[PDB]
């Protein structure tokens, strides 16, 4: 954290010189939850304790919101010296009501960069239980006459990233695909936009012994293995970073992350009794045979695994993130963007005159504003 500290910081290397943009990053309050992938009985070490935060972040120009990116972070405790983190790319979107030329891609890689500075203490200094004391009071007790958890791990860990990319017509932003400006990339175009982020995250943010992986689930590794000749990191390789002996059993090596097509199919073989029958090989093939096809769509999955470059040991301020105090101020606030209707600009108008708007009175908070760094 020596030339980019903030947020506003990152952001602002990227987005072109001059010109003034605003940001809402928020932030669920960390509450400790099901373990990643699930553990095994026959295992000499399960977590101690799951620890899952939600950043979402939007971007605005001129007075409308333009895009979006659900990001979750968990950080898997094993005892006081022994964590990992992960970062699960969840949703990205747009939604064509940006008047200015500005590069998603690098915007998208930036936020993660800035994410990938946290220190995971900061995750751990206020957890919510998986499980909390109540003592309740029955109303017969009235007459007529009438706490979070903390842990600390080392700043320097073992730090995962995963994503699946899958394009739609939106994920965040409702009917914005009416929106002619809206440019929706194709599969494959996706799978190489996220393959530029990764590579870059790689080469600027971690140490040259991190695992690379790519797979394009049910297809023959030949195809994904041309591409990543292309790579400027040395090491990516086709396949996951779930691999391994946990057994070849897919439930005890898939993560399961929120709407992820994974655990929609790990979801789909509990239902059908199945989870102690198949493979990982035959999860890839199932997955994208019995669930993915229907999508008529490229698909793939991406993980990193490894060390950063440098230690991470930012702690956001209240100009990074907004934490609101509630669950259901979270879900409002957010829900101001992904319940609009985005078929006009006037859902996109509308969005950040209520985010505004909330944020100020609910909250004295405003919406960050930037000025672009980048020159062309
Ligand atoms: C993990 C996941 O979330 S996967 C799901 C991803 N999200 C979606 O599929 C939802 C729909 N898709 C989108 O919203 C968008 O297509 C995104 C966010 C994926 C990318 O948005 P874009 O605005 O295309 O991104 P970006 O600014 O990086 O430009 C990408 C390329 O498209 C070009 N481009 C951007 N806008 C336009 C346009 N209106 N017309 C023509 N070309 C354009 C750029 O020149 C760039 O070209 P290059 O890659 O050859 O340099």
């Amino acid at each position: 954290m020596a030339a980019m500290m903030s947020l506003n910081d990152f952001l602002s290397s990227v987005l072109p010189v001059s010109e003034q943009f605003e940001y809402l990053s928020l932030q669920s309050i960390p509450l400790e939850t099901h373990a990643v992938v699930t553990p095994n009985k026959d295992d000499k070490r399960v977590p101690k304790s799951t620890i899952k935060t939600q950043h979402f972040f939007s971007l605005f120009h001129q007075g409308k919101v333009f895009f979006s990116l659900e990001v979750y972070v968990y950080v898997t405790l094993w005892d006081e010296a022994d964590a990992e983190r992960l970062i699960f790319v969840s949703k990205a979107d747009t939604n064509g009501y940006c008047n200015t030329r500005v590069s998603v891609r690098d915007i998208t890689k930036i936020i993660l960069e800035f994410i990938l500075s946290i220190d995971p203490n900061y995750y751990l200094q206020k957890v919510k239980p998986a499980i909390r004391s109540y003592k309740k009071i029955s109303p017969e007790l009235i007459s007529a006459a009438s706490l979070y958890l903390s842990f600390t791990c080392p700043r320097e860990i073992l730090t995962k990233i995963c994503l699946f990319t899958r394009p739609a017509s939106q994920y965040l932003f409702p009917d914005s695909s009416k929106n002619s400006k809206k440019h929706i990339l194709n599969g494959e175009e996706l799978m190489k936009w996220w393959g530029f982020i990764l590579d870059r995250l790689l080469i600027e943010c971690f140490q040259n012994d991190t695992q690379a992986k790519l797979r394009i689930p049910g297809e023959d590794p030949a195809r994904v293995r041309s591409y990543l000749r292309g790579m400027k990191y040395p090491l990516w390789q086709v396949g996951d970073i779930f691999t391994s002996k946990e057994n070849s059993l897919a439930v005890y090596n898939i993560p399961l992350f929120p709407d992820d097509p994974k655990a929609r199919f790990i979801h789909q073989l509990a239902e059908e009794d199945r989870l102690l029958k198949v493979s990982l090989s035959s999860f890839w093939i199932e997955l994208q045979e019995r669930q993915e096809f229907k999508l008529s769509v490229t698909s793939s999955v991406m993980g990193i695994s490894g060390y950063s470059l440098a230690t991470p040991s930012l702690f956001p301020s209240s100009a990074d993130v907004i934490v609101p105090k509630s669950r259901k101020q979270f879900r409002a606030i957010k829900k101001y963007i992904t319940g609009e209707e985005y078929d006009t600009e006037e859902g996109a108008i509308e969005a950040f005159t209520n985010i505004r708007d909330f944020l100020l009175l609910r909250m004295a908070t405003n919406l960050q504003s930037l000025t672009g760094k980048r020159e062309h």
